[PDB]
């Protein structure tokens, strides 16, 4: 309407950071990877954890920056809770999520426990300022805002409530649907590689001028639109950018120095939105070996 989509989600993120620091005594919890989903609804229980504007601060077991393993925690359990086989949740005719009509015959009574617990993680994910791919039908997103849709009342009453404990559902209430869903897994636009070398941090010895980066920016001014996408995925989970732009990624997309062991791939640390680039000095091997990094990420 009046006011447009970016300035609105300037107000919104303001709103999170005096309400961050409101809550200035952190939660500290330990999940098994291989259980993360069973051990997240147990260990960020209401009942555990009935606060959760708090910092929490993740031991994963598996059986890194304390930030990131944080973030590499929620991603991985937003990940299995909302995928279908969980049993909260399907997809329509494309894959737009929504919650499943047979939850309860599936999964029995407690199932609006667990409807208010992802919709905590789902809150923690906008209140932490971290992007991720979840692709929500938008009559799903929209009775969060405010006939065979009643059917998930319960469903989307719990989602709701846990919502509405980590970020205001009057906050929500400033966007459409569709902001909504962009709030979550990025703007639909193609990437700017201005913008994306503007608000790049370098790292390891890295600088927007050494010899590797200048060949780095080289091999992806020529990458397609696809490629950017996949390499934007590769490096941070999400294949989409923050509305506002990469000054407002969170951490800021990071090149850090690899070796001079030309035999390593670059890698990456999704969780810090960092590429583990080695020196190349030459195009067409950084080209190949970025690409296939990306490809075999697949």
């Amino acid at each position: 309407a009046a006011v447009p989509f970016e300035e609105r989600v300037k107000i919104f993120q303001r709103l999170i950071y005096a309400d961050k620091q409101e809550v200035q005594d952190g939660i500290n919890v330990t999940i098994r990877r291989n259980y993360i989903y069973e051990d997240a609804y147990d260990k960020l229980s209401p009942e555990n954890e009935p606060d959760l504007k708090k910092r929490i601060r993740v031991h994963l077991l598996n059986a890194i920056d304390g930030g990131g393993i944080f973030r590499e925690f929620l991603n991985e359990l937003l990940k299995s809770g909302f995928n279908p086989n969980q049993g909260f949740f399907k997809t329509t005719n494309e894959g737009l999520l929504y919650p499943n009509p047979a939850a309860q015959m599936l999964v029995g009574d407690s199932f609006a426990r667990h409807y208010y617990f992802l919709g905590r993680m789902l809150g923690k994910a906008l209140y932490e300022n971290m992007l991720v791919e979840l692709p929500f039908a938008g009559f799903f997103l929209s009775k969060l805002l405010g006939r065979l849709n009643r059917q998930i009342r319960q469903h989307c009453l719990a989602f709701r409530q846990g919502l509405a404990n980590v970020v205001s559902l009057e906050w929500l209430r400033m966007f459409d649907q569709q902001e909504i869903q962009v709030l979550i897994s990025g703007a639909q636009v193609p990437i700017s590689l201005e913008d994306l070398k503007s608000f790049t941090n370098y790292s390891g010895g890295y600088s927007a001028d050494h010899p590797v980066i200048k060949v780095f920016w080289r091999v992806v001014e020529g990458f397609t639109d696809e490629e950017k996408r996949k390499l934007l995925k590769f490096v941070t989970s999400c294949s989409r950018p923050p509305l506002l732009g990469f000054k407002e990624l969170y951490p800021a997309f990071c090149i850090h120095n690899g070796g001079s062991d030309l035999e390593r791939l670059p890698t990456a640390s999704t969780c810090m939105n960092l590429l583990k680039l080695p020196e190349f000095y030459d195009e067409t091997l950084l080209r190949s070996k970025l690409l296939y990094a990306i490809e075999c990420a697949a």
